């Protein structure tokens, strides 16, 4: 792959990736900086309870902490149409085995949901509706007993994550990258997704050393983050399991957020 | 007024999450009920004698067929639901207006796929491995009887229509997102979304049966019947309750019911 080609499937992600995705991270980082009609913020409950009303979310039928676990639970869903459509232009995952596709989805997008929701996110708390909310990460770490603790781990990687100082270039890439993992479990055919992901993971590499000439290794030290990435959505799933057989829904809501 | 090339996209992007959500095809079902094959087989099930003996092959008798279809219909509303999320739009709109459309849409979808596994004769089971002759269910006792043989009745008509799952994707698609659900809370935005649907679904027919007159026409025309059907199923359903005591629901269908 000569240096060209690399380039052109660079912007190609790129460009899919303004497209396929609300808020990018260049807008969030004006929103959260102050340097750009500000976010209505939420910092307890009194506010929540006006930004409903106010900023009207679309997850509303029940107890504060619930409430907003479930919002969470309703962007993610959203946030999962989003990463399926903006897989489809990674150049050959449309021609993969159909189940493939299925499979590299089912197990991507939770890493995918992570590493994207670090853009939305600071020390202090986390853009919502598409830039149009924030509400503070000491209101979200404090809710009570299971509730609190599910959401500051998120908040403590994205901290970790976005001292890497990457922009959407870099993140259009990366992203290509989790998706076309070729150790997923049950794939039929391996062979050509470590193709594609030998040639995203060339055009990460030369991505970061031209739009980051002066950050030694940054593409390895990326690369181990994925280690980490790993360890996160394990823990997520031991602590969604175990708020299952604590807390609460509708027959017809619960097939929605299956899995 | 979309492009002609974003419509065709539309087409193909349902058309791709209908062969991935459900399991059994009309194309592989039309294989199975033609024959000419020797591996896609189906042992016929035509009196007791032979469900005694296809249990064995295929793994009160009308009260455990009853009980079987609606442990199927319980595993088509979940094909149909994650087939729902991917009708792009689906996910954002108001949480309780997706509940309501699924709430109503299920029936008139299961009936609408049930046809691609229907022949005048009988009707495949168990993914394909079974089928079992319209004459024996028309024959079962009391009510159970003609419980069954309404479904053959409106398929045969359907199918003539000659339809393929292409077509059917998106035809599927325009039933689910129905503005004159009860109960909806934003009608404008669901009008929204199957404005482009029926665009979409006019084209591809158009395209996809250009020597067949109206079938556009013709095909809306359907979705009159399916709304009679399901009135006289839940009406039907409901007797045999008053009957039928020993009998119980499946939380999820008898959720649908309830409404
Ligand atoms: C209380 S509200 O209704 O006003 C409210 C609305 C919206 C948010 C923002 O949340 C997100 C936004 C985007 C996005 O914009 O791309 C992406 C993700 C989340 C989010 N997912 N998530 C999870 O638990 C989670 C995760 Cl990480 C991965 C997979 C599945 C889940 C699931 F399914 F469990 F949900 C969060 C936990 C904490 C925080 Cl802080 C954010 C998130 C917040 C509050
Ligand atoms: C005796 S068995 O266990 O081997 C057995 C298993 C499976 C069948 C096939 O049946 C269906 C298969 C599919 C499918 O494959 O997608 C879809 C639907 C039905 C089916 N649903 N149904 C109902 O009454 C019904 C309906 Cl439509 C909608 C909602 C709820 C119900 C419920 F709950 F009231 F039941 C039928 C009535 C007659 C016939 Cl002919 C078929 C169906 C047959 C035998």
């Amino acid at each position: 792959m000569e240096s060209a080609d690399l380039r052109a499937l660079a912007k190609h992600l790129y460009d899919s990736y303004i497209k396929s995705f609300p808020l990018t991270k260049a807008k969030a980082r004006a929103i959260l900086t102050g340097k750009t009609k500000s976010p209505f913020v939420i910092y307890d409950m009194n506010s929540l309870m006006m930004g409903e009303d106010k900023i009207k979310f679309k997850h509303i039928t029940k107890e504060v902490a619930i409430r907003i676990f479930q919002g969470c639970q309703f962007r993610s869903v959203e946030a999962v149409q989003e990463i399926t459509e903006y897989a489809k232009s990674i150049p050959g995952f449309v021609n993969l085995d159909l189940n493939d596709q299925v499979t590299l989805l089912k197990y991507g997008v939770h890493e995918i949901i992570y590493t994207m929701l670090a853009s939305l996110m600071n020390k202090d708390g986390v853009l919502i509706s598409e830039g149009q909310g924030f509400m503070t990460r000491e209101f979200l770490k404090s809710l009570r007993k299971p509730f609190g603790d599910f959401m500051e781990p998120k908040f403590e990687f994205a901290v970790k994550f976005n001292a890497l100082e990457l922009d959407d270039s870099d993140l259009a890439i990366f992203i290509a990258v989790i998706i076309l993992s070729g150790d997923r479990p049950g794939l039929l055919n391996v062979k050509p997704i470590e193709d594609i992901q030998d040639n995203l993971l060339q055009a990460l590499e030369l991505q970061l050393k031209l739009n980051h000439p002066e950050s030694s290794q940054l593409f390895a030290k990326l690369l181990q983050k994925m280690t980490d990435l790993r360890q996160i959505v394990t823990e997520h799933v031991q602590l969604l399991q175990v708020i299952k057989k604590t807390e609460t829904l509708h027959p017809l809501l619960q097939e929605i957020y299956k899995d």
